[PDB]
């Protein structure tokens, strides 16, 4: 699956693009 | 859990923000 | 013109979309 | 000052961040 993450995307994944929820920049990773 | 869709959010859903990824925009619905 | 700004649009103004720019999210504005 | 571009940043500018109105992806270039 896909998660829009702060502050990173993790081990295992790769960072695919940006969310913008809350107010905030999330990095989106899959 | 939150999702980003194109074209709209489902019902039962709603759009808190916006995912930009593979050059296109999506939806951020949970 | 237009014009990104935070924290939001001034008179005579339209929020038409969104900045993002220096990590931080913009009102795009008209 | 910066500007909303498509298809790309000119010559002279960089690539700062991202602009999204009117349902579209512009490069923000300053
Ligand atoms: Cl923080
Ligand atoms: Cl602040």
């Amino acid at each position: 699956a896909c998660y829009c993450r702060i502050p990173a995307c993790i081990a295992g994944e790769r960072r695919y693009g940006t969310c913008i929820y809350q107010g905030r920049l999330w990095a989106f990773c899959c």
